[PDB]
């Protein structure tokens, strides 16, 4: 089936909320209590906050069958460096080369500078594998206090 | 008066943030806590490596003027759509100029920080207390912190407008 990657608009807020919520509930199921996940999702992925985020910094969406199935948020950090601030696919659309397209095409659309950094929860083996497969390399590792919970995080960069 | 910027912290800012925290601590806690004890806290939470991690993982804003970081704020999540101002420091030299108001308000914008936001303040820090009350913060709790065996009378405030 054909897919398209495109710049996001404010209208995409509900779809982005859904992708993030579905992905969180699936990936964090053994890593973070549900009530904490939902608190974060309600705080950062409510529609109002998403309008502000989408307006402030570049989001790309992956769409297929007229449905947004993935999204990426790129943020410029300082001269010549950027952060992959958010990157999610629905679990149903993984392992099909689409994450690679979202990343590479999103970076083109927004002329994203390299190095680009990403924080990844150390427990998300699927995400760790993906970033390593795309050529990301570890720079730092630390434990985040996330709602009072330890979240072990690996920070990677991509520079080619 | 001069131009100033409020912006997100970067890893490079770690040394300057350490300096602001250290200068502010030594000034405001001078009659309360010995400096060697203050310095142990600063070593634990404001060493450069820990700051790199905190800057990567959590909302950190800096106030910059004449090319120097002169203040910073760190905002952390609480449950139920609440926030905490986990750190809010200005150099003693840049207080009373309207700059803390900007750091707080613009810092909140940059990171989409929701109200209510809570902050803990030492009871005898008349300057900080006046600042929070002036911005419309309201006391909601009172407690004594054990700080390396020293009592620190603390007032907890929040802002919700």
């Amino acid at each position: 089936m054909d897919f398209h990657i495109r710049k996001a608009t404010n209208s995409d807020a509900e779809a982005i909320q859904h992708v993030a919520t579905t992905s969180w509930h699936h990936t964090y199921q053994d890593l973070i209590p549900s009530d904490v996940q939902d608190d974060f999702l309600k705080r950062f992925y409510n529609v109002e906050t998403l309008h502000n985020r989408i307006s402030a910094t570049p989001f790309a969406v992956l769409e297929q069958a007229d449905k947004v199935i993935g999204f990426a948020n790129f943020i410029e950090l300082e001269k010549g460096k950027s952060e992959l601030a958010a990157f999610y696919l629905l679990p149903e659309v993984t392992q099909r080369g689409l994450g690679t397209e979202l990343l590479e095409v999103g970076m083109t659309l927004f002329h994203v500078p390299l190095p680009m950094f990403v924080n990844v929860e150390k427990g998300n083996e699927t995400a760790i594998h993906f970033y390593k497969a795309k050529g990301f390399v570890q720079v730092e590792e630390f434990t985040e206090d996330f709602y009072g919970y330890p979240l072990e995080t690996i920070r990677f960069n991509l520079n080619h």
